[PDB]
């Protein structure tokens, strides 16, 4: 009912793999139409592949989002062939670990281009309509690090703090049209790209467990309600809330001996 | 299916009548056993009936959330009557509005008492047999005045902060063992003990629209999916979470002349 | 200059030593008249002792900061022997650590009463004074537990963060009378209590640095300019905020492997 | 003693003018030696005059913030002509009001680049000669926008979020080469440039007093103690913290009818 997001078109950014295509399987299996960019044909060609293996129809187009001029195109594109966007997902992004005083100004420019810039490029870009049509959702994927700071992350960190402010101040600028505009918060979410810290008691993996008081690592299904939740109308009244996913971290002092 | 309540029991305290009674409404809808308590038997009664006009199959039980030993002995009949509790919402509360200056200290410690003190001792009752079971949640009704002041709410205020870092201990400390416990702050919520605020305009609702994002008070259907949401196996990774539902106040610097 | 307290009052209550006596320092060295109060009458004469030795004339009355009443009589005699109370630091408190599940309500009282009940009470009583001669500083001693939670400490938290939000409200309530009522948030400081936990490469030695970017404890030293500066007219436009003095801890993710 | 800048250099950027300059003089007035830059010779020479007329022997230099070569250039001068910088305050920025949908995402770009990438690459520059001395300071300015959103200043509020973590990561990154990266947060600031606003009774007077705890604008004198704190080693043991200085509006829901 209130948690279906049949008949809605969703556009999640960067979605032809990774956190962004699952949160796009969750989003299909709640009723919503997928759409999904990424940057070279040959991503949005095997995305749209692992949809249909998952028999999920999805709509595939290749953007950049730091592209103001294409991504205009591609949103009429979105409406003519499916229709206006309802939901939009701002997932797609970079992060560089780099000590600050060995980065480069063009690297720190790019990860806050990409990370800050692009969500509101996109999220301008999907606004029109969903005023038009009297209701929309944009959910920006935020980061423990845009509460918290670490050794290697400046860029990213402050383009995720960044982009938890420009949540808030879409939330406050649309809210009276009807858009709800918020913050998913993953904390450390287990992907195969950080297999390597969970073989086997690892340092790594004890970190994480010690500052979890769930005690594990996230999941990518754990994000799928909290990312279904604040796509449907069961979230109507929240609005410039970042909705932290994280078993805890950002509530607790840390495990200690 | 991630965010049904069916088979799950859930105690929310003080459900007799107002937002309690309709987080319970929205509960059984979803699936949930509702199980309620209050101070009075006359109010335990009503509140049953009320119940049962909308087919709900509630269980009441007269106790005083300020009374341990009172509410050791609640959670046990709860047990043998309905079964263990997966889901406590701390509703029960009062508000007092005086200046600080003029407030008994007696009404001040009243205040801190029912809305911080007794979330601890029902949470302390319920959580043996949550651990137990293998899951738990505790959701603590907080408010905006969990973050910001007023004059005249000095102990409500003091009350609320003081909930939202309970929340945020229980999380810490139990979340190990499947615990989630987060909160949910409502925004103004529009009531009837409110509707001369609201008369054709009014200066109090244009001060309310003026702060609100969303431009319009809050209803209890607002609080539905949100309240469902953290009751539900969909949010077992938000923990020590307060999920503010208020149209986006928190957010937002006001509407400017 | 703007950082002095010459000629100011400041009662700072439980400084018969600790915390509380190292602030008191740093305030008579600021030029301020030291005020200060302890439940027994042997706290209070060798503290008086310990403040001569150092050449500082304080000021010292026995009273429990819970009992209204006697804080009442205790500023109004502080009025006749001193003059009127120009700075409030509401430092004494309690520290329980103690399960959640095995910590008996009339302990989690206790907590709540000393630590987040008497600072209304001992603020309630200066303020009429200060409003009347037109400035007015409260100083309310926090915690990381303002912020972040930890097993066996829920009671202290919740007394913690409802002393953030005490602080805010007064601030909210009182602001247009000149009182400017904010917060110290100390992170880890050594103390000779803990000298154990720092006793030579210990693990919670070890969690302390790898928690805080400074890679240190703090001292009480570290507290001195932070407390001066809130009591002094250097701050007449920070009002409502907890300045928190860790090192940084609440802003990093943490040291990691 | 604590609160002395007295042999310390401070680099101001952008304090030809404004809130900078005033910064400038306070850090002056308290023994510092000033350093500051701005993008055009005229505002420079303009600059060095009215410290003249002041008594004030600064140093001014031309550079645009935004020039990562030209302002590692400016530091090495610096460090030639006056010393290694013990201090900077990252001032320079500029605003933009703009509804969102109706902003270039070149002036969006323009606004991150001076008012977030900027910081970063003036702090980089600053940081190798304060590790090697054994102490450093970053102040960087905030916004009330850095916790809160509005309509129109959509790039400013992404920009001053990012900072603040910009601020909390630094502080984590450099805090153990005793380096504290901490924010100073300005509420509203009467400035002649705002004047018409405070006309006699104003409708925005009446919105910034309501809002406001102290019933009033703040001044740029508000913002010296504060400044001077974060600069001095009275602080510290202060990291990664945004002080804001802005009367309680932060901490307060506002002034209701």
């Amino acid at each position: 009912n209130m948690f279906s997001l049949q008949g809605k078109i969703a556009l999640i950014t960067g979605a032809s793999y990774g956190i962004g295509f699952e949160i796009a399987k969750a989003y299909a299996q709640a009723g919503a139409t997928i759409v999904f960019n990424d940057i070279k044909q040959e991503l949005v060609d095997k995305g749209l592949a692992a949809y249909r293996e998952l028999g999920i129809e999805a709509h595939g187009y290749v953007c950049d989002v730091t592209d103001e001029a294409g991504i205009q195109q591609m949103v009429s594109q979105i409406e003519d062939e499916v229709g206006a966007i309802d939901i939009l997902v701002n997932n797609a992004g970079i992060i560089r670990r780099t000590p600050m005083l060995e980065m480069a100004a063009e690297d720190f420019r790019q990860v806050i281009d990409i990370d800050l810039n692009a969500p509101f490029i996109v999220s301008k870009a999907v606004l029109p309509s969903m005023i038009a049509k009297g209701h929309g959702k944009i959910i920006n994927i935020c980061s423990m690090m845009s509460e918290l700071g670490r050794e290697t992350v400046s860029a990213y960190a402050a383009a995720k703090g960044g982009l938890k402010m420009l949540t808030k101040n879409i939330a406050s600028e649309f809210g009276e049209a009807n858009i709800q505009c918020n913050g998913i918060g993953p904390g450390y979410i287990a992907t195969p790209q950080t297999a390597p810290l969970r073989e086997r008691r690892h340092p790594f993996d004890q970190f994480i467990i010690a500052k979890t008081p769930a005690a594990r690592w996230g999941t990518t299904e754990d994000l799928a309600g909290p990312a279904v939740f604040l796509a449907s109308d069961a979230s109507n009244f929240v609005n410039g809330h970042i909705l932290y996913v994280d078993g805890g971290i950002l509530a607790y002092i840390g495990k200690q001996p």
